[PDB]
């Protein structure tokens, strides 16, 4: 129990003391990588996780025997006999939110904005992209309107999911054995482009929605084999909505969650914990919003990205190209870093809350996730500045703390995360640098990772409505579909019981609570400092309560009594 | 990495930092209690299990997920459709060595010498008990002899499971919704008298006699059954089974080795500190104890854990057999030493006839856990004679002398039978008692610990409740009375999973801990002891070689270094 002080500011004994410390930490928290992923070599038992965790996660594993056991799915690669045996898988289970009203369009749509993955839709501006050959026709006939689509442009009305960054998929494989034989078969790859409009008169009231507008299956359009699709086309709508969902369900595990939320803070834990002392300031804000997060990303590496794990199974591409996928997620990021940050991210797609008409209203009213995650955001930058400014009075203590400098040179070290994002003029210089870049840490490791972790069983254990993976072509806009064409393009069973399988234990209890760590502050001015924190959230969980009492769909993932402290499952 | 050191030897200032650390495990180690049991009050996170243990449990777990996914069995409280099914419950894993076989009367009666519960036959001396009423006549017939009950006893050839330590069990309980209404229903416990002889004839080997499947005997209600008595002497060994599982899992399991290992860890950790021979000594053998004795609390013993679903009686009688055996140990503690456990059974290696052959030359659990005994042994005498050079250093460890007061203590582990004259004064008493340690958290909890797979992993051969009266001795007996007296679906999934998580993976292995000793000469005695395993493993291959069936559990590479599965 020390107070936490400046390196700069302790006895040349206590100095000692602390780079005596910070060599062993580095002993224990050594670098390593897997397929070019920065990991930790081994992990230090005290950083494993507790009992009560065990205990939790061997509650979820047993309730998915149990479930298994009281269902009939088999382990077979075949395909279900019926669509309605996919909302008999859970017996034991809770039903997913989304299994009874997935068929309709805006529950379709409402996921960009409020599912597990509100990081990809952006607002139109100029024109749609070229290879994306959506009419004036087609606008109107689904619109039931005369207004064009340039009109609609000029008016901030178009939105669009671009999923370009799985067009260079590999398609996955998989084989098993049938009447003696080994059977090879392989998976279809999509990348689509979706175009939503906002709909402000809605679908017959006065509650303006999300409606989807277009889907084309791929990137390079033909009118025969690659068609863009309306709700107009029946059975084919659907068929192309599926595959949507499952393009959405990929960039959610390879870049929203995996890359996004696991792995791009595991350099910043090495980090804190091979440059700072353990009475450092900074280690003593960080480490709360650390718990558990090696160890589940050493589970990740182990059952996830591993062979025959997990995102090897389920996803669309062969593990090797997810794992691109993944690297590629992870560099963006990290040379982007400070672009990274909730606002900037949400202007970047267009969809900021300084996004606005001439009437001073938002182009997206209906953004539970901005809405939320901005309350979040700016609570968490407050009590970051605040907790910071008991340490940092002047910005010449940043310049001279050095383990602080020793800090952010190791993160953008190529051997030591590759943050060349990080900081400005090569060097961290001014306090609220230092405040921005905390704010966004403890914002990924909570309220991010819960917002694409959580819904995960609620839209993504119910496999219809997000496969993660599509088994069969999409059919010509002129074939007949019969359900077994659709039974077909849905997963086998034995990968939809093992999606529900992941889905289910991510899903399945809270490491920790946000805001609450373990061990209080030594500091009484922090303790006072996390306290007010507590009382801002507990302020922000009634705000939430009433805006879902309004709202079409309660949005109940950034309520911060369901956000971890940090990313820990 | 600090040389190892006895308490009076060091400099004051070395006192206290010994104190220091010795004060903060105390605050760390604090001692609990459920339902009368000592257990740790907060596992210290350096105690909590490693990432690899995870990984494997891990899979074990997924593979009974995927096991589950590929078989028929349901989620129902109803019986099997047929006996034949409950072979079917194994698609994606091992399948239990015992069985094809389990119902040879011959297979049925090794399970004694070699099963998962090798602690209850004892010798038969003087005569029968007189609750279990077997004649001359039975024994003729059955062994198709001339040969008096007596003349056997007289000639050491007749053995016996007593299962009277069951006879007051509360019979447990369990319910569920069928057609929207809550049926009950009551399990059917046994404490059966099960009467063996040895045939020399046959490689000679054990041959069941007799079975009375309750104390009390009565001609109708609770007959002698005999292998002659087809359909009910199966039923009869059915239930012999149960029995023996419940012992195996209440006392051989849970009592002597998990629960009695809890107070020797937490004592070393409250009076012992860090650079002291003897806890250096003994906590390699203590890894992950702790915490899979909270996974028993946890899951294992507690309202609606395993013990509560598939035993025979309540969770109450279960807890209250579990500390009758505990306490039956603690207060008896030298004498449950292996060589005078087996001396008291008359099963021991000094238990020989006038050619001096034993009286059952058969026990492959004696045989190699004896190898065992000695090897570790021999390991503690070298090892502690490194720092113990005259009993007066023991007498004069003031920790050490801590450490037995904890012990002994009501409030401790009520060790009453660990020392003679209330003080430890020998080096050799402290030779026997780490031994006895050392050998319950290795030896002996693998070979009650590993054997649960193959032998009740199917459950037939050995299902931990009955759920039906034993039938009359003259009423037909149809595949559905059996199918009634065995586990509904459920429980036996249950079972199943139960014994596949405790038989996955080794967490570690005997002899070879994490982190070498900072003692080159203690390093010296441990690899001593790792040639002398190396030699007992040859050894038992060979003897594996010429027995009728093989016996692996006590192989020095399938032993665990610590109880922690
Ligand atoms: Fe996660
Ligand atoms: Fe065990």
């Amino acid at each position: 129990m020390v107070q936490p002080s400046l390196p700069q500011d302790d006895t040349p004994d206590q100095q000692e003391q602390r780079n005596r410390a910070i060599a062993q930490q580095r002993e224990a928290y050594q670098y390593s990588e897997t397929a070019g992923i920065l990991l930790i070599k081994t992990l230090p038992q005290s950083e494993m996780f507790s009992l009560k965790y065990l205990i939790e996660r061997d509650k979820g594993l047993v309730s998915l025997i149990a479930n298994t056991l009281a269902s009939n799915i088999e382990n077979i690669f075949d395909p279900f006999d019926k669509l309605e045996d996919f909302e008999e898988m859970f017996p034991l289970l809770p039903k997913p939110l989304v299994m009874n009203t997935f068929r309709n369009d805006r529950v379709f749509a409402r996921q960009r904005i409020a599912g597990p993955n509100p990081m990809v839709i952006e607002r139109v501006v100029d024109k749609l992209p070229d290879n994306f050959p959506v009419t004036d026709a087609m606008f109107q006939k689904i619109m039931f309107t005369k207004k064009t689509l340039a009109e609609a442009i000029a008016q901030g009305k178009l939105f669009i999911t671009n999923y370009k960054g799985l067009a260079e998929l590999s398609p996955g494989r998989y084989e098993y054995q049938k009447n003696g034989t080994l059977v090879q078969k392989t998976k279809t790859i999509a990348a689509p482009l979706v175009l939503y409009a906002w709909k402000p008169e809605g679908f017959g009231d006065y509650r303006g929605s999300l409606a989807p507008i277009a889907i084309q299956i791929n990137q390079q359009p033909d009118p025969i084999t690659n068609p863009i699709y309306t709700p107009r086309d029946g059975k084919h709508w659907f068929i192309a909505k599926i595959f949507a969902q499952m393009a959405d369900g990929n960039c959610h595990e390879a870049i929203s969650h995996l890359a996004r939320t696991h792995l791009i803070l595991e350099p910043f834990v090495l980090a804190t914990a091979n440059e700072l002392a353990p009475n450092h300031p900074l280690s003593v804000l960080l480490k709360p919003h650390f718990q558990f997060t090696l160890a589940i990303n050493e589970l990740a590496r182990e059952q996830v990205i591993s062979a025959g794990g997990y995102a090897d199974d389920l996803l669309a591409g062969t593990l090797e190209a997810s794992i691109a996928v993944i690297k590629a997620a992870i560099k963006e990021y990290m040379d982007n870093f400070t672009e990274f940050a909730l606002p900037r991210e949400l202007a970047r797609r267009g969809v900021g809350i300084g996004d606005v008409d001439q009437r001073g209203e938002n182009f997206l009213p209906d953004y539970p996730y901005r809405d939320d995650a901005m309350l979040l955001w700016n609570a968490i930058e407050v009590y970051v500045r605040d907790y910071l400014s008991l340490y940092y009075q002047s910005p010449v203590q940043i310049r001279q703390d050095t383990e602080l400098q020793n800090w952010v040179r190791r993160l953008v070290s190529p051997e030591g995360g590759r943050v060349t994002g990080l900081v400005s003029n090569g060097e961290l210089n001014t306090i609220e640098a230092l405040v921005a870049i905390a704010t966004q840490v403890i914002f990924v490791s909570g309220p991010q990772h819960a917002a694409v972790n959580y819904p995960q069983y609620d839209y993504m254990a119910f496999i219809p409505n997000m496969p993660l993976a599509t088994y069969a072509t999409p059919p010509n806009k002129e074939s007949n579909i019969s359900e077994a064409t659709i039974l077909n393009i849905l997963p086998p069973q034995k990968l939809a019981a093992r999606q529900l399988e992941l889905m289910r234990t991510l899903c399945v209890f809270y490491p920790n609570r946000l805001g609450y760590p373990d061990t209080e502050f030594v500091d009484v001015r922090a303790q006072q400092v996390l306290h007010q924190f507590q009382e801002r959230l507990q302020e922000i969980e009634q705000r939430i309560v009433l805006c879902n009492e309004k709202r079409l769909e309660p949005y109940t993932y950034l309520l911060p009594s369901n956000v971890p402290n940090s990313t820990s499952i």
